[PDB]
């Protein structure tokens, strides 16, 4: 269902689709190849949906974890650039999207969080979480606030989690080990604690989302947010006089942000396979191409070596390396995505008071442990299961697995029931 001879192009609403269109006018311009750039809600949800039914954009772009789920499942194409184009970006990017030995999308930015502050408000900002209590107490009294995030997206409280000990999954010796989760651990507890202390304390609301977070601070009504290099343009235009710095230290050590390489990748139904490999080679991936994008939204220290030293000099790009370096390039894995849902619950349910974080944390360790048994049994009742009350049931029960004994109990009367 793939239109032949044009090329349909995903990416976040958050990003330079704008300044991406202008580089997709240039493709236009040299080639009469039509270029049609999107940004639907969901789309990383919506991209495999659509792509498993050989449907969806040419091209698709998000930071670099979903896509080993997206290549395991065989929505992607192995890209091709020779050597001479690898060269030109760092190694280290082409690291994040290599999947099973494959290159299975084109790096394009490396993203990491950093703490904004309102330099009118707050001249020095706050080295610690710790000392935030006290500072917003002292802003409420001026009819401010001291800090307001996202606590929609897990990606944005990660940080503090991860500061003191939590993990996604624990490296051991090249590969990730799907078995051990550090979602529950003193560490990841003692970080969410401290969140849910200030919403507790009324120093944070637990219905903060991006878009109000961002106008509060675009507004000058807090003196601190924390977004990634996306976020800068819109500050620019607001005139808040703002830095962009090191994320607070909790418990004495570093905030560490998972890293995202925003990427590219070519959607396996695709019948525009080699227009899509010359615009992202040619034409994205040069200075003049990263520049448009990053012009409308900028990018964060992008892959491309060159253009990466024209701009690097910013202590904006500078403060993102510093926050990148003290967090962790986020793992590719196809466990990424039930990691990120596990996770996302626990936040949002410790933060409405739902659950106590040592709950929330709990079921979020068992749901991104267990994932994996848990699609197998639900895929297994889909294909062996005619009677639809008989297989709901078991759907229902499929999300009470535990642990790989639940998984082996439940999968041996889910045989018996198909046998029968
Ligand atoms: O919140 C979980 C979410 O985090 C990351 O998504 C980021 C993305 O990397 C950034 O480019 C920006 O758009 O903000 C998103 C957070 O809202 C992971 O990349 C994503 O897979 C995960 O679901």
């Amino acid at each position: 269902k793939i239109e032949e001879g044009k090329l349909v192009i995903w990416i976040n609403g958050d990003k330079g689709y704008n300044g991406l269109a202008e580089v997709g006018k240039k493709f236009e311009k040299d080639t009469g190849i039509k270029v049609t750039v999107e940004h639907p809600d969901k789309l990383e949800e919506k991209f495999p949906q659509v792509a498993a039914t050989g449907d969806g954009p040419d091209i698709i772009f998000w930071a670099h974890d979903r896509f080993g789920g997206y290549a395991q499942s065989g929505l992607l194409a192995e890209i091709t650039p020779d050597k001479a184009f690898q060269d030109k970006l760092y190694p280290f990017t082409w690291d994040a999207v290599r999947y099973n030995g494959k290159l299975i999308a084109y790096p394009i930015a490396v993203e990491a969080l950093s703490l904004i502050y309102n330099k009118d408000l707050l001249p020095n900002p706050p080295k610690t979480w710790e000392e935030i209590p006290a500072l917003d107490k002292e802003l409420k009294a001026k009819g401010k606030s001291a800090l307001m995030f996202n606590l929609q997206e897990p990606y944005f409280t990660w940080p503090l989690i991860a500061a003191d000990g939590g993990y996604a999954f624990k490296y051991a010796a090249g590969k990730y080990d799907i078995k051990d989760v550090g979602v529950d651990n003193a560490g990841a507890k003692a970080g969410l604690t401290f969140l849910v202390d200030l919403i507790k304390n009324k120093h944070m609301n637990a219905d903060t989302d991006y878009s109000i977070a961002e106008a509060a601070f675009n507004k000058g009504e807090t003196a601190m947010t924390i977004n990634g290099p996306w976020a800068w343009s819109n500050i620019d235009t607001s005139k808040v006089n703002y830095g962009v710095t090191v994320l607070p230290t909790f418990k004495g050590q570093p905030s560490k942000p998972f890293v995202g390489v925003l990427s590219a990748g070519i959607n396996a139904a695709s019948p525009n396979k080699e227009l899509a490999k010359e615009f992202l080679e040619n034409y994205l991936l040069t200075d003049e191409g990263l520049e448009a994008v990053n012009k409308d939204k900028p990018l964060g220290a992008v892959a491309l070596k060159s253009y990466e030293e024209e701009l690097a000099k910013d202590p904006r790009i500078a403060a993102t390396m510093e926050n990148a370096q003290k967090g962790e390039i986020m793992p590719n894995i196809p466990q990424m995505s039930a990691f990120w849902y596990a996770v996302r619950t626990a936040v949002i349910n410790a933060a409405s008071g739902r659950q106590t974080v040592d709950a929330a944390l709990a079921a979020a360790q068992t749901n991104a442990a267990a994932s994996g048994y848990k699609m197998t049994l639900l895929a297994l009742i889909k294909e062996s299961i005619p009677n639809q009350a008989k297989r709901q049931k078991f759907e229902m029960q499929v999300g009470g697995i535990r642990n790989e004994q639940d998984f082996k109990n439940l999968r041996r009367e889910i045989i018996r029931s198909a046998a029968q």
